[PDB]
């Protein structure tokens, strides 16, 4: 389902992060991992059965989201889909997260190519920056969608998460961010996909 | 495959999508019930494929060949795992009083399958629904965006209500189809319509089909109460 693309991953050293990374591989992409964390990361991508880099980065610098998307194309040539889980890595944090998300997605408009495919997570906010991004790259052919994951992984207090009775798994999430980065999703660009157990119905 | 083991309704089974959709889920290794209301080109879209499957001849907006094609489907299958209402669509291609009959029709074909599919769809199942974003204003668009009416507002009801049985309810929204019938489309309206989605062309019967897929899948079990749109982007402005 990704067999021949390269993917850049934010945030891989996360729980979401990581159940991608080993998603995006059993699918035959090759990976540019990137997170704050060099511990966990190094780690992360060891485990790998794929042609992987990781890249130690604060995606909130401006300078080095410019090195991390240049170490990508130096390794790979081509980048073909972003997946951006540091948007979801109390004021400040936001702030800094949305910054994050401002800079990876402008440098992800310039650098992907024609049928590639940008998948942020979270008219305002996260959710309108996607759709302003969606309509000017649309025409190099670059999607771009927003993942919106609910509460993600005692039993007991985990059926209040949502309407169907559970928390979500970091699997879950890595899964519909697979469906939005392949050929299978060629068409759609600008949603806000919600991966909550229904969580946001209100 | 992506839908071994399972056994998947499909409704306007024998149009474009529908017809590119029972083509789909029998390559992912689903048997099927394939329903539409026109026989000789229902019988012909299933004797080709080479899967498990029924054809029954049935008109969803009543409520007894409804009950009979779920039951028909039970009695061959043993349970059920997914329903795809392509019929929610019948007719998008085609004068404001014929056109208002077909979204009214359509909107009680979309009930009655809905709510049957409630009934007898087992836990983690999934039904999808279908509406059309083709041709719209800006009016139209804010009765879609704003998800409390039409079809959203049925999906996003029953969401919460089968959401204890396990049940998902998710809708499809296509814009531009390039189908058989929308060859007999004027060339400026067919381009008023590419022109007005930022991606620049028409979409295929296969990428609804993959959606849908995705949303019958074991891919998308958290996934319910939601509207994706399969439109190239034309619904953003």
């Amino acid at each position: 389902r990704l067999s021949g693309k390269t993917i850049l991953v934010t945030g891989a050293a996360s729980g979401i992060g990581r159940a991608a990374l080993d998603l995006f591989a059993r699918e035959g992409a090759s990976l540019v991992a990137v997170d704050r964390e060099e511990r966990l990361l190094a780690e992360a991508v060891a485990a790998l059965e794929a042609e992987a880099i990781a890249v130690v980065a604060d995606v909130s610098d401006p300078k080095a989201v410019e090195a991390v998307f240049a170490e990508a194309l130096e390794e790979f040539g081509r980048l073909h889909g972003v997946a951006h889980f540091a948007g979801v890595a109390w004021e400040k944090v936001l702030r800094v997260n949305l910054t994050g998300s401002f800079l990876v997605a402008r440098k992800a408009g310039e650098v992907l190519e024609e049928g590639g495919s940008l998948v942020l997570t979270g008219k305002l906010g996260v959710v309108g920056l996607a759709r302003t991004l969606a309509l000017e790259l649309a025409r190099k052919g670059v999607r771009v969608n927003v993942l919106l994951p609910g509460l993600i992984q005692a039993w007991e207090q985990e059926v209040g998460a949502s309407p169907l009775g559970r928390a979500g798994r970091p699997e879950e999430v890595a899964q519909a961010a697979l469906f939005l980065l392949s050929e299978e999703s060629a068409y759609i660009t600008g949603q806000a996909l919600y991966v909550d157990g229904g969580r946001s119905i209100v």
